[PDB]
RNA sequence: UGAACUAGCCCUGGGCGCUUAAGCGUACUACCCAUACCUCACCGUCUGGGUUAGCU
């Protein structure tokens, strides 16, 4: 009654989520430097 | 008082027309338009880059 996702589906997931992180993470860093840059 | 000299125009030896030019000299603003220059679109060629746990 119940399909288990694909487990290509969860190894995916779990590349994409961690690629999201790091864009994410280097987004903030991004906007920042930006605005010091902008001032500069 | 003149004398010559110097330089330049005139005479003798594309068409229509032009004469303080529509010729010649110089200066100055306007204007005309090439397949050239600029901006854009499109064609093609070349060069460089991206694109797969093929993500509704």
């Amino acid at each position: 009654a119940s399909i288990f996702a694909p487990e290509s589906l969860l190894k995916k997931t779990k590349a994409q989520k961690q690629s999201r992180e790091q864009i994410v993470a280097a987004a903030a860093e991004k906007k920042s430097a930006r605005q010091k840059k902008r001032e500069l």
